[PDB]
């Protein structure tokens, strides 16, 4: 019954809250990858910093959904942020493969939310997803795929020299 | 039969003209609010200037529809701009409540136009509304709602000190 | 068995992981307060932004513990970040009271960790807490206490004008 | 019987002199590593310069203890600076392993000195060690550990290409 609410279905409000949680979950998974690559027995600092940046970007995605919810007159409802699926991430290839799957999971949830918004005839929510989320996902999925191709080319997981070279030439210094 | 016309339904052309009129109507209502708050026996100049700015923005919305109509090969058809519903606006709370309802009326018309454009399979018109109109409405509706909440907190309509404080701290100097 | 590990007790490593979780929990609680004050029916934007900033600072506290853990040769172990205790925060006074208690809870955990580090004769961990955490807590606790005193002076919770004045004069614009 | 002396135990004064000697010993060992990597039949100049810098930093650590001794009213007593344990350092991996052990030996001596200062209730000496020495050690130990992990990844000692790559991408140009 918010005074600002107009053309905003309860189902979409709830799905936005669930999407918010998933963004926070993604942030936390990336934070775990950062910490792993920062370990003294892993020590791939450019890879670590790549994942730290990914983590911060996911938190920005989450905060943008909070703001959106309030703009439409919905109510933010938070749930636990589940810990990541793994405590250690193997190596750069395994981590990038997990990152690819994570970004595709997030993308599928965004696409599902777009379908719901379409079904409920909510063009503002459609526009928001298209303008602020969907292209970011396609771009990041492509970037991570490109990385995986190069890690395989470099002989991961077996080729430690390849892994070193990737950290020194493929990710930001 | 315009040489530029392509995928532009007569119904959408007509609805764009009606939307243009509504934007002009909204501009005129805001102009009335400006004049009211500029009265010597009302004298809330920051509130007055807020509504003057709202009025100018609505005229910009109208002109953008005129340009759009011509870009698609439709023909601008003007009708009378009806005078506002009231000659005096009571106080800042009453005016903001009327502004909220006005912005929601405009928003509903834009949403209805988007539905029509969708029905007629006009993605250019959909994009135009989503990119140039729908988010502006959500933003302004939220801003005015926020103002109303604060005016109520400040004890409007009875609390004149509250009304003074709002004009001096909530709206641009 | 990390090659860098020296004078770092398993108990301290575990307690650092638990402290990390608590920092993340604090961040999430502050994020909830931000979202609440950003609601159209609450609409205290300077208060909202204060809590958003608090939330970001807690995430910085968490990341610093992750880095610390790795520097000492411990291993970051993550757990679920529990959702905040409340879904809505009442008003500025109730939220500030909850913030005070949260900062004191965090402070007690830091003091307990310092006691453990002292018991295990770990001066590096003692220094880290004293140089990076303990004074921040005292400062923030004092700031929030000062705010609460002023909110009470301004007649919270009943005095809406007082609450408005606080948002406009006590917290950053 | 120095006029400035206050709360400075004879045991701490003596231990500071022994610590000074150890800093000088560490400097000399690093100087030997510099000279080794500068050999025409070793020729890893970035590695050589890394160790030269390490050597200079250890001399700075020593001089700071001399100044400290005098500030407290103790008397600097010098002993021979023993030559390093080896005349040649094998390769980058062997040298980094020796550097890690050296930094941990220095760290243990600093921790032992902190324990003594604690036992003698000398908070100024505790603060000095915590503020000027202990974090430097943790940082350098982590850095060298990280290097060792990367040298192993690069196939040291057998992989000469790996050793070349490390010198060109892991240590300052
Ligand atoms: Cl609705
Ligand atoms: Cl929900
Ligand atoms: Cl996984
Ligand atoms: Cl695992
Ligand atoms: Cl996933
Ligand atoms: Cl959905
Ligand atoms: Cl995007
Ligand atoms: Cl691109
Ligand atoms: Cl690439
Ligand atoms: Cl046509
Ligand atoms: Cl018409
Ligand atoms: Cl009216
Ligand atoms: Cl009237
Ligand atoms: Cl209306
Ligand atoms: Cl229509
Ligand atoms: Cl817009
Ligand atoms: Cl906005
Ligand atoms: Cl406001
Ligand atoms: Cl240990
Ligand atoms: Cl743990
Ligand atoms: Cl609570
Ligand atoms: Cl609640
Ligand atoms: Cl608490
Ligand atoms: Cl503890
Ligand atoms: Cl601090
Ligand atoms: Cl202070
Ligand atoms: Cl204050
Ligand atoms: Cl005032
Ligand atoms: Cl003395
Ligand atoms: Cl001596
Ligand atoms: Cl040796
Ligand atoms: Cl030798
Ligand atoms: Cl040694
Ligand atoms: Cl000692
Ligand atoms: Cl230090
Ligand atoms: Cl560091
Ligand atoms: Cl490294
Ligand atoms: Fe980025
Ligand atoms: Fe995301
Ligand atoms: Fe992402
Ligand atoms: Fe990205
Ligand atoms: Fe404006
Ligand atoms: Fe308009
Ligand atoms: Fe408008
Ligand atoms: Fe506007
Ligand atoms: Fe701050
Ligand atoms: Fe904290
Ligand atoms: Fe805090
Ligand atoms: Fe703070
Ligand atoms: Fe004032
Ligand atoms: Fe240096
Ligand atoms: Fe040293
Ligand atoms: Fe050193
Ligand atoms: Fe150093
Ligand atoms: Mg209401
Ligand atoms: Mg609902
Ligand atoms: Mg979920
Ligand atoms: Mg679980
Ligand atoms: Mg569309
Ligand atoms: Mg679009
Ligand atoms: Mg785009
Ligand atoms: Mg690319
Ligand atoms: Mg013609
Ligand atoms: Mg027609
Ligand atoms: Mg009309
Ligand atoms: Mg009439
Ligand atoms: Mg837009
Ligand atoms: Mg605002
Ligand atoms: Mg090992
Ligand atoms: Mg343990
Ligand atoms: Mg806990
Ligand atoms: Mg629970
Ligand atoms: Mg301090
Ligand atoms: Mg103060
Ligand atoms: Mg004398
Ligand atoms: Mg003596
Ligand atoms: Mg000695
Ligand atoms: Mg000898
Ligand atoms: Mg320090
Ligand atoms: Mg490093």
């Amino acid at each position: 019954v918010s005074q600002v609410r107009q053309n905003y279905h309860s189902d979409c409000e709830a799905a936005v809250n669930r999407m918010l949680n998933l963004e926070l979950y993604a942030s936390y998974t990336y934070s775990s990858m950062y910490a792993f690559f920062d370990r003294d027995d892993v020590a791939l600092h450019n890879v670590a910093e790549f994942f730290k940046e990914q983590s911060h970007e996911e938190r920005e995605h989450a905060e943008k959904f909070m703001k959106y919810q309030n703009k439409r007159g919905g109510r933010v409802v938070l749930q636990d942020i589940k810990k990541p699926e793994r405590d250690e991430w193997g190596n750069t290839l395994e981590a990038m493969q997990a990152a690819l799957q994570l970004e595709k999971t997030v993308n599928q949830a965004l696409l599902d939310l777009h379908k719901l918004a379409t079904d409920k005839v909510d063009p503002h929510l459609c526009d928001f997803l298209e303008s602020e989320y969907l292209e970011e996902q396609v771009k990041d999925i492509k970037r991570i795929g490109d990385f995986i191709t190069n890690l395989k080319r470099l002989g991961l997981p077996e080729n430690g020299m390849g892994e070193y070279l990737f950290d020194k030439h493929s990710v930001k210094e």
